[PDB]
């Protein structure tokens, strides 16, 4: 019986201290390692084109600045704003694409470790017809070791970007 | 695919609005119902004598005011302060007794639904010899429907309060 994750510590100060990691190139920072609760602060600017299909819930608390989530709810493209001060609970499998335009912003995001055999999805959809263009499923163990080469190989492949329904080649990075 | 838990909403304002529930007699308020993430704000004043043995992690973010956790770490009685602004990740099964002396305080506490057969513990220890006095295990489904009658029946029973090791009868409520 030990405090495997250390003592309590001041959160605004920790965010301040890691501001240089809460901006490009990265923009993520996991707070504690090897815990069941995956607790992360997400900065900005970042925009992305992928949608996440998380088989478990995600919790958001927009501490500083504003962000928004592009979503598919009920087959329609829908946007949930994370204004500063907002909290939000995302149910499993709602496809979501976080957009974080502001520098200096910071969002508490809490998730759980996925059990073996429970897989995450990353999807791109066609700007033109809305059809699914590409999905990869991954056994997520480390958000920053598993995810870059996924996105990267979608961007690298016109065939992965080619819409099966209208032939439009998804743009890729932006 | 729907936002089963609604849209994002301003958290400081929600805390303000429910301040009358974040004070005795209760002092708890779960944010969303029937979710895997059990997300709750805990107010004050509250003191309590029981220790919780949670088979899963708990996450704390002391948003307003100050609190502390009485703990058993490594067999010794240890205190972790939750100063305002502190966050903290508690590993499974560390016994903890939250003390919340300040009125107006507010602590984000996040836990997961326990699977069937994974049981919570509530323990009292002897002021005089430190030995365990009483433990109840419960299949926790609702923090406010399962817990009061537990504590209440410990307070009601001198035999449950009687230390098996030194005979001292635990004081009960305070
Ligand atoms: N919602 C997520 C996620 O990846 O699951 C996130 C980015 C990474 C860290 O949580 C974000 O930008 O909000
Ligand atoms: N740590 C808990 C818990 O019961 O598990 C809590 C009280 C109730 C709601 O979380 C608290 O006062 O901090
Ligand atoms: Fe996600
Ligand atoms: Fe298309
Ligand atoms: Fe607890
Ligand atoms: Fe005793």
């Amino acid at each position: 019986h030990m405090l495997t994750y250390g003592a309590p510590f001041n959160f605004p100060r920790w965010i301040d201290e890691h501001a240089h990691l809460l901006k490009p190139p990265v923009g993520n920072r996991q707070v504690w390692q090897d815990s069941d609760f995956i607790v992360t602060v997400v900065g900005g600017p970042n925009h992305r084109t992928d949608y996440h299909d998380d088989p478990l819930e995600e919790f958001f608390y927009q501490l500083r600045g504003n962000a928004y989530l592009n979503l598919w709810v009920d087959g329609r493209r829908e946007r949930a704003d994370l204004k500063e001060g907002d909290i939000f609970l995302l149910p499993p499998h709602v496809r979501h694409s976080p957009q974080r335009p502001e520098a200096g912003s910071a969002c508490l995001v809490i998730e759980r470790q996925r059990p073996a055999g429970m897989l995450d999805g990353f999807e791109w959809y066609c700007d033109a017809c809305g059809h699914l263009v590409h999905r990869v499923e991954v056994q997520l163990k480390s958000i920053v070791t598993d995810l870059p080469p996924l996105f990267e190989s979608f961007y690298a492949s016109e065939d992965k970007r080619r819409c099966p329904h209208c032939g439009q080649v998804h743009p890729g990075r932006a």
